[PDB]
């Protein structure tokens, strides 16, 4: 057990919850991991999943991110933002992916797994990039029930930190593919409270949050502190009530920990 580990412990006794996190360090690729492989549910942390799968679908189609898709009323789900706009009209899988990603859009996720086949596809393409953890087993918005002991819509905070290494810094996609992911992610408009809010200003970060039941409030980053090889961050946080309030707050904790600790 580590010095960083206790001080993550101490936070998360306090918060009343149960929290996971996974740091790589790029300088090193050394981790810091706690609870790194417990479960928790990955609410709409997983549309980093699906959006990179559309994404390599794209290597093979230069021309599938222009393809459009049909918004039906029927369509909309719990947090449609951008979608609702787009009733009885289309959009573009470029903008789902960026719907999905930036805005937390769930009807633009559900048109992502639709476009991978069904939540299994999203699945596939988690192990052929060398994820044995990662699940998606339903669509938006049940994907989020996050309830204790669950194992559907999972992932490790281990596991998840690799994938979004090997996505975003690594060889997982295409260049352009991969440029066109780190794009978006630094475009993100959810985040501030999160991960972000506990790093230093001058950093830059890309993220995805999600939050479900539970008072499920979660976090994936990539970051680029000053002076310092990039890192991954995951953040995973879920709690015993089913109607608990959201804590970005502790997200923002964990994160303040991990950067006093580099
Ligand atoms: O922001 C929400 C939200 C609020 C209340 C109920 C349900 C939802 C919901 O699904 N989303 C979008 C998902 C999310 N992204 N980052 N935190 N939550």
């Amino acid at each position: 057990t580590s010095a960083v580990q206790q001080k993550l412990a101490a936070l998360e006794k306090s918060s009343g919850g149960r929290l996971g996190v996974a740091l790589i360090d790029t300088a090193d690729n050394t981790q810091v991991l706690y609870r790194g492989d417990e479960r928790f549910p990955m609410c709409s942390t997983s549309k980093v999943m699906a959006a990179a799968a559309v994404l390599k679908q794209s290597e093979t189609q230069k021309q599938l991110l222009n393809q459009p898709v049909e918004i039906k009323p029927a369509d909309l789900v719990n947090y449609n933002p951008i979608a609702e706009k787009h009733v009885n009209g289309t959009m573009t899988l470029a903008e789902l992916s960026a719907a999905a990603l930036q805005y937390s859009d769930n009807t633009a996720m559900n048109k992502l797994i639709a476009q991978l086949g069904g939540p299994g596809g999203v699945t596939a393409f988690a192990r052929a990039i060398g994820d044995e953890t990662f699940r998606l087993d339903r669509t938006e918005p049940t994907l989020n029930t996050a309830i204790p002991g669950d194992p559907r819509d999972t992932t490790t905070p281990r596991a998840m930190a690799q994938t979004l290494r090997q996505l975003t810094l690594g060889h997982a996609l295409g260049e352009t593919q991969r440029a066109q992911l780190v794009t978006w992610l630094k475009g993100n408009t959810t985040g501030a409270a999160s991960i972000r809010a506990g790093l230093p200003t001058s950093w830059t970060a890309g993220d995805k949050t999600g939050s479900g039941d539970y008072g499920t409030t979660n976090d994936i980053a990539v970051i680029w502190p000053q002076g310092r090889a990039p890192l991954v961050l995951v953040t995973y946080f879920t709690q015993p009530q089913q109607n608990a309030e959201s804590r970005r707050d502790v997200l923002a904790s964990a994160a303040r920990i991990i950067a006093e600790g580099l």
